[PDB]
């Protein structure tokens, strides 16, 4: 339940937590 930021594409993720 909790996403972060990055570069690359995709530029944001999030997880299943």
């Amino acid at each position: 339940g909790d996403c972060y930021w990055t570069s690359t594409p995709p530029f944001f993720t999030c997880t299943p937590d």
